[PDB]
RNA sequence: GUUCGCGAAGCUUCGUGGACAUUUGGUCAAUUUGAAACAAUACAGAGAUGAUCAGCAGUUCCCCUGCAUAAGGAUGAACCGUUUUACAAAGAGAUUU
């Protein structure tokens, strides 16, 4: 409620009031990117 | 043929005038060439969305099943693509008269 109050978030509104591997990366962007771009699936692309 | 009359031969038989009854059927003619579809082989193959799947519609010079104004057909079929002008106004530079 506070944090809505705020028009801030909350983990850092409650943090604030307390003060006072590289393959799969690769692979998983590849995917990613393809997905992204691609306005396609099966009609579309049939 | 039925018969109701006339005229000849022996009620029986020929020859006649009438009356009765009167125009069917085909948009078609019997095997390839006036248009049935499934099936089969081969080849691919399933709406959004990442994937899987439901249902509903919509457009159409596409239909099918269905008694159907039910319902169902691959979300029933094809739609997913192509897409450059009622086109003017202002500024700067260049060649021709
Ligand atoms: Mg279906």
């Amino acid at each position: 409620t506070i944090a809505d109050m705020m028009a801030r978030p909350a983990q850092v509104c409650v943090e604030r009031y307390n003060r006072l591997l590289e393959d799969e990366e690769k692979e998983m962007l590849a995917e990613a990117r393809a997905r992204l771009l691609n306005t396609q699936g099966k009609k579309a692309t049939r």
